[PDB]
């Protein structure tokens, strides 16, 4: 079961978990009830598995985009509200956490992908995946790369997928798949030849393009608003900007507003719900784990006016805009996983782009 008396969360370990658990401990300071924050892999797979039998965390934190799936299955406790707290936070965050009618999370941050780049190596970052090559081979002279990405994960390849066409659910509709149109394959196809020409490998991973990056290896590389934390204890001169374009059209990142749902099973619901009410979506609460690693714009319409003054928040706003918000549907995880076969074997080469992205399609509409 889910011990009562107390409140244990669950958080990507990418995020700032140790400012959150510091928000645990001056809510064990001011209630006498401990919270546990933990992170363990593939939490957003783990937390369905263990909540359908009435097990897990009180809390578990992700991206809005995996949310709808775990309300259809009864795992979510419904939120409850009042005018004036949901008045704290900006209109379209809460309608990224809205599901049948229902709030079933609180929202906290807007995650988008931007364009990272290294100021010293590359004073001015191009503005199109076109010209990207070029200046891959240009870099040797200063012994190093253009680009260098997470090519694991279908989140950080989907923007070059999309900004030509490509597309998963049209505006939320599930009879409408584009994952198999012209722009996919186009996007995906730009991809696998920067590899077909060495200008990338298909093992590189969120580890190897961090260290790579940071340790002044790679003049750019593609990550959200928690990576800069990590490049800050690097000293590197680092810049956030617009992502490059694809024929002439903008990288279209999916946006993940980062929530906080409340297990169906928790006993400790009225805690839950103090504590990320009265706690974290607050100004204090946020610049906890913000200063842990960034969360980016978050949804407390005050502490985010204290970091919208921010040029990377204001770049990730900008990426935001030439993209769009997740869908929040149950379909969500087939795409994700679709895609991700897809990339992986055409980056790969056990595929064609054209073979991979079919099977994609055929995933999700089977
Ligand atoms: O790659 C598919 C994956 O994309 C998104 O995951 C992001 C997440 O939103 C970010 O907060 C951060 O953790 O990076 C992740 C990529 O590794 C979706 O939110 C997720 O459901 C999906 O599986």
């Amino acid at each position: 079961k889910i011990e009562e008396g107390k409140l244990v969360i669950w958080i990507n370990g990418d995020k700032g978990y140790n400012g959150l658990a510091e928000v645990g401990k001056k809510f064990e300071k001011d209630t006498g009830i401990k919270v546990t924050v933990e992170h363990p892999d593939k939490l957003e797979e783990k937390f369905p598995q263990v909540a359908a039998t009435g097990d897990g965390p009180d809390i578990i934190f992700w991206a809005h985009d995996r949310f709808g799936g775990y309300a259809q299955s009864g795992l979510l406790a419904e939120i409850t509200p009042d005018k004036a707290f949901q008045d704290k936070l900006y209109p379209f965050t809460w309608d990224a956490v809205r599901y049948n009618g229902k709030l079933i999370a609180y929202p906290i941050a807007v995650e988008a992908l931007s364009l990272i780049y290294n100021k010293d190596l590359l004073p001015n970052p191009p503005k199109t995946w076109e010209e990207i090559p070029a200046l891959d081979k240009e870099l040797k002279a200063k012994g190093k790369s253009a680009l260098m990405f997470n090519l694991q994960e279908p989140y950080f390849t989907w923007p070059l997928i999309a900004a030509d066409g490509g597309y998963a659910f049209k505006y939320g509709d599930i009879k409408d798949v584009g994952v198999d149109n012209a722009g996919a394959k186009a996007g995906l196809t730009f991809l696998v030849d920067l590899i077909k020409n060495k200008h990338m490998n298909a093992d590189t991973d969120y580890s190897i393009a961090e260290a790579a990056f940071n340790k002044g290896e790679t003049a750019m590389t593609i990550n959200g608003p928690w990576a800069w934390s990590n490049i800050d204890t690097s000293k590197v001169n680092y810049g956030v900007t617009v992502l490059p374009t694809f024929k002439g059209q903008p990288s279209k990142p999916f946006v993940g507003v980062l929530s906080a749902g409340i297990n169906a099973a928790s006993p400790n619901k009225e805690l839950a719900k103090e504590f990320l009410e009265n706690y974290l979506l607050t100004d204090e609460g946020l610049e906890a784990v913000n200063k842990d690693k960034p969360l980016g714009a978050v949804a407390l319409k005050s502490y985010e006016e204290e970091l919208a003054k921010d040029p990377r928040i204001a770049a990730t706003m900008e990426n935001a805009q030439k993209g769009e918000i997740m869908p929040n549907i149950p379909q969500m995880s087939a795409f994700w996983y679709a895609v991700r076969t897809a990339v992986i074997n055409a980056a790969s080469g056990r595929q064609t782009v054209d073979e991979a992205l079919k099977d994609a399609q055929t995933r999700i509409t089977k």
